[PDB]
């Protein structure tokens, strides 16, 4: 798993639960090869991971839920 560190509790991002999305891989990355995420961070996350959670009605979008 990938662990994004953040000062208030690491929040655990897991690629198995995240095939298919729409866009695939280009849902969170530039390219279908995938990589590092340059802008990672908190404006970052709470854009593009709460919004797909409450886009789809699945996944966690209160503060706990992600930050442990
Ligand atoms: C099958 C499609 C995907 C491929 C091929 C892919 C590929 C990759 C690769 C190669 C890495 C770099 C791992 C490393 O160097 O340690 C990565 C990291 C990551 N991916 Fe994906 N990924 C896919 C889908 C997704 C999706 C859909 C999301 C978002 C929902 C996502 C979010 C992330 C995040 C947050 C990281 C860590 C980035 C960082 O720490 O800078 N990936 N992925
Ligand atoms: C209102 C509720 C939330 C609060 C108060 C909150 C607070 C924060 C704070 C203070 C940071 C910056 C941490 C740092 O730089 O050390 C951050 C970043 C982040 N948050 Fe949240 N957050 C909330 C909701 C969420 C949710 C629901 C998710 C998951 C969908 C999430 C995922 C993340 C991620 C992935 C980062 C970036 C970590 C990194 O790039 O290393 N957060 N958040
Ligand atoms: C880096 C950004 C993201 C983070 C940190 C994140 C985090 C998470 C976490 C922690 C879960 C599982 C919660 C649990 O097991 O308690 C989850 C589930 C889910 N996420 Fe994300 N997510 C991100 C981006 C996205 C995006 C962009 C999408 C849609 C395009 C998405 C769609 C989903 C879906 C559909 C689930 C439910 C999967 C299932 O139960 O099979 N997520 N996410």
């Amino acid at each position: 798993v990938v662990v994004l560190e953040a000062k208030n509790g690491n929040v655990t991002f897991d690629h198995k639960k995240h095939a298919g999305v729409k866009g695939e891989c280009k849902a969170c990355h530039e390219t279908e090869a995938g990589g590092k995420i340059a802008g990672m961070g908190k404006d970052w996350a709470h854009k593009t991971c709460t919004g797909c959670h409450k886009e789809m009605g699945k996944g966690p979008t209160k503060c706990g839920e992600c930050h442990k």
